[PDB]
RNA sequence: GACCUCGUGGCGCAAUGGUAGCGCGUCUGACUCCAGAUCAGAAGGUUGCGUGUUCGAAUCACGUCGGGGUCACCA
RNA sequence: GACCUCGUGGCGCAAUGGUAGCGCGUCUGACUCCAGAUCAGAAGGUUGCGUGUUCGAAUCACGUCGGGGUCACCA
């Protein structure tokens, strides 16, 4: 697989150890999410400060985002939201969700309308995760920028403090890139500062922000944490997640363009079954006999990784890990287990997504005061 | 002085000749402004198309701007506004005025509040020029960006179509510059496209824009005219003005930082007199005798240039030019003439500026439908 | 996060025993119808801060703030 | 505005008489508990457009659209 620990050291973040997980527990009076228990969210930045502040009755809000690449969203896009939804319940803090429709516009061969529409469409799947209408504000960059008295002002503050060389270094842009991409980083940094949401944080500028996200988003936030001090703001705390494995393997890349690259949120029970059996990479031995003797390799087995993300029952997961690893369970039954887990899951999502009306999306996307300001 | 014709050829613009001036006359049933008659506004881009459209009952709006460097504005900052105010009367079109408070923020050692305040303050002097409350919208970038459904969208369209190398070339930025300056050009291009003012141009995207401005602003608009086609919009037409001379000479640079660099809009009758006599560069001969024989040089004489901008009476101006040039009038009386012209002028401005209430500024700066949409 | 580099008289820049210079400026007097050139002089908060090392420090160390640059192509 | 450069099979790239290649992919069959490696083959809108120059053109000229680059430091 990939060296997450070496990644941690490389970037400079911190490993989420037991003391931290226990702290989260002690701080929420609730069992830490399996993503934490199982290592899915393994890295962090300043989480203890978040915890210290929280335990000391000081506010903090969650900030996470989504790049509306298309109307197609797969099971892997949900991880950070599934986690953030949990975080919101467990800490009871307000949440801000950024739809970078303007980023996709700058990057994909998309039109502002398509981009925006994708933002709005994805918002349905995000909302379907169960976020609290009263304490979460989903917003598209294209919309919010033009209707906020604090957001642009921060983008500008942030931009006066980030040179091209910096982004060139952090993101690897080039003089050949459009000035849109060159400065986009500030747009993603901006929601890390509460006064970008005047209508919800009462012009306050010191509310602690916690950004749960996939490890590959860290560069934006390392840059953010870097300008924050320079512009009189606190730096956002982070909770990093690992990469969701593509069906072809942890190494390989997945995308809404290749349908057999992952289980998409629209897939049917049948497609769920087909995709796993016909595409989930395996760690199981070639012949059913070699497997029995050597046991399967759960480290590279995409189906087990999947279960690791969605089989909530700790004990059940272990049975599988144990029997698969020993050879007692052939990768065929493993994949069979993953399908009985995914089918009811994707179904449920499609269900609650449908219950998301236009007025509900409209609300979520409307800037307003939020329950716990 | 400076080679404006060579500038015209360099840039690629067009010289405003008699046929054009006469066209403007024939098109407005009114005598073309002295800035046109005397060469102050000497260059243009597509003015005939503006005229063709206008004469053919097709709409066009004016767009001009101001960089709120400070609360201090001198007589030279007024030229493009004095002209634009005339253009508005004479063509009866709506006008849009951009206060680039975010540009000064990025460039000067200013704070967002100072920047914004300067924008609002300058708006008073601009408004004092007599623009029509019903057909002109003065706006600060810092404000409008956060309260417009079309402006940011265009900045983004414009940014996806302008590479760093381009601006590097056009403005000479460097990898060392902040991403804020790198992409600022799009912000100044954006008001060249009517749909940036949805609340006034009814989401229309083909209304002809005419940008009166100082020749040194052309680079922004050459870049604009360049992306316009690529993003399905018409390119802005231009009317270029020459540089207002600094008191130390046409060559030398002037700035709100050096008070004796020009006559400021707040100056007193006495200061007007003092500054001219004690600082206006001259083209008059050394000794009062050499002057009589050789006559003065009106080409480099800052005081005459001044009269050229503010002595509206064509005949009177000629008398001065004639007598000064022959030696009949010593530069002392010339400067005396310029002072009797400037004093009542600056006074009048200070007068009508005072009549500009906060509610009047507030109105001008409020995005709304405009008389002639 | 780490490291590197710079941080000056109003701005742009200079490694002690004589006169620490003005690119550029400001200011006063003279000459000129005026402005400028010129000539004659005058003035301006010196070292980002905080400790410390030496007989002495802007020139050294530590810490700190700020500008800039830099770290397994890429979000 | 001018000039330069590129523009391909789903993407990344190649200057005719034999077999226009696959970096990479897609797809079918076989073998495997499944996925992958492997083996065996199948398919995909070829030249951004529009004219034109030659017996023939993706390889030339003109025009055009689009990506990129470039022109008296600087708005
Ligand atoms: N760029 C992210 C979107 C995003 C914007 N802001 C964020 C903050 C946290 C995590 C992700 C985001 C994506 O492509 O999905
Ligand atoms: N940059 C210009 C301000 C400006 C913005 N948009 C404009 C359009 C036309 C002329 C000037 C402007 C200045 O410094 O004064």
């Amino acid at each position: 697989g990939i060296d997450y620990d070496k990644l941690i050291v490389r970037f400079g973040s911190s490993k989420i150890d037991k003391e931290l997980i226990n702290r989260i527990e002690r701080a929420t009076g609730q069992r830490p999410h399996h993503f934490l228990r199982r290592g899915i969210f393994f890295s962090h930045r300043d989480m203890n400060q978040v915890l210290d502040a929280y335990e000391n009755k000081k506010p903090f809000y969650l900030y996470t985002g989504r790049g509306p690449s298309s109307e197609a969203m797969h099971v892997g896009h949900l991880i950070p939201f599934i986690f953030t939804k949990w975080l919101q319940d467990v800490f009871n803090v307000p949440l801000v969700i950024q739809m970078t429709d303007d980023e996709k516009y700058l990057w994909k061969d998309l039109t502002l309308d398509q981009a925006y529409s994708y933002a709005v469409e994805n918002a349905k799947d995000i909302i379907a995760c169960g976020f609290d209408i009263n304490k979460t504000f989903i917003f598209s960059d294209l919309d919010y920028m033009g209707m906020s008295s604090g957001f642009y002002k921060n983008v500008v503050k942030i931009q006066k403090h980030v040179t091209f060389n910096q982004v060139k270094g952090i993101f690897g842009f080039t003089d050949s890139d459009c000035i849109g991409k060159i400065s986009f980083p500030a747009i993603q940094a901006a929601p890390s500062f509460s006064n970008s949401f005047p209508q919800i944080f009462r012009d306050r500028t010191d509310i602690q922000c916690l950004i749960p996200c996939a490890i590959d988003q860290d560069p934006y936030f390392r840059m953010t944490r870097d300008v924050a001090p320079r512009i009189g703001y606190p730096k956002p705390a982070l909770l990093h997640s690992t990469f969701f494995p593509a069906l072809q393997g942890a190494q390989t890349k997945m995308s809404a363009s290749d349908p057999n690259s992952s289980i998409f949120l629209t897939d049917t029970a049948k497609q769920i079954k087909t995709k796993v059996n016909k595409h989930a990479f395996s760690g199981g031995r070639d012949t059913i006999e070699e497997h029995r003797q050597f046991g399967g390799n759960c480290d590279v087995d995409v189906s087990f990784m999947y279960l690791t993300f969605f089989l909530e029952d700790d004990d059940k997961l272990e049975q599988i890990r144990k029997d698969y690893t020993s050879g007692a369970m052939l990768t065929g039954e493993l994949k069979k287990a993953l399908i009985e887990v995914l089918q009811p899951l994707i179904a449920e999502h499609q269900a609650r997504r449908k219950e998301v009306t236009d007025e509900i999306v409209k609300e979520f996307m409307t800037p307003r005061k939020l329950s716990f300001d």
